[PDB]
């Protein structure tokens, strides 16, 4: 009926909306290459390059937001969880934070520093759903909304059914299963507007393609490796209760301390001003981004930590494992600086979900879990470099295979959930690696809950939201 | 703390039954097999050995549940979802109903008739639930049960996600996060002890391991043979409803005429053998089963439907498809078999799930879903014998992914469930059929629920189940 007509416009307007900001973002990541790579010779021009885009960007973003709509800033389900609970938020669902998330956050996402666009996305979603909403009806609202809500992470990840399982488990206690089917015909809307839209435009914005992985991997899987994708998923969960933990710990401090709010008050675009600064100054490729792949950005973080070759063999010969040379530092080992990237992206990440603008985790903590996984997964093919013997199997190791592991473990610890599982296993293939990526992000949402609240939780109690 | 020691046993506890079930289930399907190939010559004899071994062992399944536990009989899916709504049962979740229900499926499904697997292994899981949640607690109900009904449909299919999210959908109008997890988790040990039982025992059983399709796909999938994909899932929608339709007149027929209820009250062993009779006499190989591929049990016919050849083309050559030989007629073209097939095994499952035995549907229904999608993927590779051309690329048409999405479509129309894509892309493959399968099921869903209820809730109706 009219219910039909709401999630079919529902998911063509939100895979429009996504890809016109991926599109945009994508484009703003190629100019900063371009410009970058224009001042080649000049390493203090390079400098900045390098440090003011994302500035000019992210101060852009925070500024776009604060005058438009202030409410449009910090992710969208901590207070997506409030309004689905009865709680309704002021001019949470408005038109003006529509334009101030949407715009924002497509600057935050073609600056490079690591913000998120899960987040943002459901918020950006919700609105667009009670927006149809009202356009179709008046010319329950939790049905409306928890639609929003999936189609929301489906056009985000690029992956419907795992993004609909994932809005289920972040933004609700108690799903009905009619909104589990609403969720999924919209989303598998979006992702069919997506195709026509690749089909159309070609190369424009590769919406999560590039995480699509090649791994042959022989079905049956090494029981005898199961162990460490088991140590990945505990060692994600601890990580992912600390990476909570400190989020909420630097988001308290900037507020409880009150010299700092006051200054920060005072001067709203310094907070996102030293933050992206360090940031990118960090990132800078030819000072401290040569030991942990500073050159690379999100997307193409996950691209070649999802690759189907072995870092730690083709170390003596690089360029020609592509995009991910960078990785091969001439006199730094490899995983080291994986390593690098880990510990450096943590707080990074950490500090850059704590900036004034539109900002989600998923993203973040997804490279920061690829990161891990692909180290574990180095070191595994270190310990073993002829491959480790099952029944009758050779089985070689396949460190990009544990990256993919690990990102969906530090996601799910992140995020108390256990759909990030699904949503990797849609982005890349999926048997042989069911049962090592179940177990692994079981064991991190076990270790993670044990230890520290959910994300969104988190954020929900450093707000103060009625929940 | 405690309900994690519940979870772990239940799915070890689940792993081992439907083990042995399906184990034992193997080796009568074998003997079945064996005998009939020891009679070879004599015809007559070949014709005794094809229709008294699943006599014997329907009738038994009828005795062993009459005299154990009554209420062993007929699904699970139906009761628990009474259950659940509040409304206990008689003896259901009774010890005597396991034994019932164990041994008389492991019966029904070395016969080869069409009996179902998933119905019954919920019930089954769930009588497990209750009986581990009493043997830990004494020596709220809902959550545990729930959890057994996903443990159930995850050993069935040897999916762990996919059958979470089936009973989620299947025995719940308003499903918890947190059972979610704990199903999860549980099903994840399930899985984790059929992947040692398989190490241990190689051989033994294929629990669903040869459904684990090799379609070498390109990731861009063709959008000209959407429509075709879409078409199965209108149609498998549409008769996905008949099933429905026809199961519940034939099973209100059998009892509300009151005739035959009394005659079948008197001889209850008549229905069942007359109807396992009739089915195994058209089966017969070298009687109308060449026509209709009748040699072929249910678990051999989705593998050979799930085959990455195209029977249309290897037709003048056959002996050389493998398994998927017995397709491939002398004179009836591939084609009109399948069509046989589906045609005989849609009268055949509706009247072998109305049978006084533990039965369920989602197997049934499979194979003539696979059949469906398979007889339209054959006609398209007769249309597009070379293939069709999308950007650049010439999709060469693979019937048997074809099949694949119509086990799920018609499969997802009967039960009403959504769920049954990510079923299928877990037995299977995943990229490049997720959509064509999602809007298959998405289209299924629609039709189906727009014309008859699900076949659970018209049993619920059958049987006047509070619910």
């Amino acid at each position: 009926g009219e219910d039909g007509i709401f999630l079919v416009l529902l998911g063509l307007l939100m895979a429009l909306v996504s890809w016109s900001m991926g599109y945009v973002s994508a484009k703003s990541l190629q100019a900063y290459k371009w410009s970058y790579a224009q001042m080649q010779p000049s390493l203090p021009l390079q400098f900045l390059v390098w440090v003011t885009f994302p500035l000019v960007l992210i101060l852009f973003s925070a500024l776009f937001c604060h005058l438009i709509s202030p409410q449009a800033v910090g992710s969208g389900i901590p207070e997506m969880k409030t309004i689905l609970r009865g709680v309704v938020l002021k001019e949470y669902l408005t038109m003006k934070a529509f334009v101030a998330k949407v715009v924002a956050l497509t600057a935050g996402l073609g600056s490079g520093i690591p913000v998120g666009k899960e987040g943002p996305f459901v918020h950006i979603a919700s609105i667009c759903a009670a927006v149809l909403s009202k356009f179709m009806s008046v010319f329950y609202y939790s049905d409306i909304l928890t639609v929003g809500c999936a189609v929301g992470v489906g056009c985000c990840f690029g992956t419907p059914l795992g993004g609909v399982l994932f809005s289920i488990e972040v933004t609700s206690t108690y799903f009905a299963v009619r909104n589990y089917w609403r969720g999924f015909f919209a989303a598998t809307f979006s992702a069919f507007v997506f195709r026509v839209l690749a089909v159309w435009n070609k190369d424009a914005v590769t919406i999560t393609a590039l995480f699509r992985t090649n791994f042959r991997m022989d079905f049956p899987f090494d029981l005898k490796e199961l162990p460490a994708f088991a140590a990945i998923g505990i060692c994600c969960g601890l990580l992912g209760a600390v990476f909570v933990y400190l989020h909420r710990q630097v988001m308290l401090g900037v507020r409880k301390h009150k010299a700092l709010s006051q200054f920060l008050a005072k001067h709203r675009l310094l907070y996102p001003g030293i933050v992206t600064f360090v940031i990118a100054s960090f990132t800078f490729p030819p000072g401290m981004g040569q030991f942990m792949a500073g050159e690379l950005m999100p997307r193409e973080a996950i691209s070649t930590l999802f690759d189907n070759n072995t870092w730690v063999k083709h170390a003596g010969d690089p360029e020609s494992l592509g995009q991910s040379a960078v990785w091969i530092h001439p006199r730094v080992n490899v995983v080291i600086i994986i390593f690098l990237f880990f510990v450096m992206k943590f707080w990074m990440s950490i500090v850059a979900t704590t900036m004034p603008i539109p900002c989600g985790g998923f993203m973040p903590v997804f490279v920061l879990g690829a990161a891990f996984g692909r180290l574990v997964g180095e070191i595994m093919a270190m310990l073993f470099p002829d491959g480790i013997l099952f029944d009758d199997i050779i089985y070689k190791i396949l460190p990009g295979g544990y990256a993919v592991i690990g990102a969906a473990a530090l996601t799910g610890a992140v995020s108390h959930t256990v759909s990030t599982a699904v949503i990797c296993f849609e982005l890349t293939g999926q048997i042989a690696h069911i049962l090592p990526m179940m177990v692994a992000v079981i064991l991190a949402n076990m270790v993670a809950q044990s230890l520290q609240p959910s994300l969104y939780d988190s954020i929900i109690q450093v707000k103060k939201l009625p929940y």
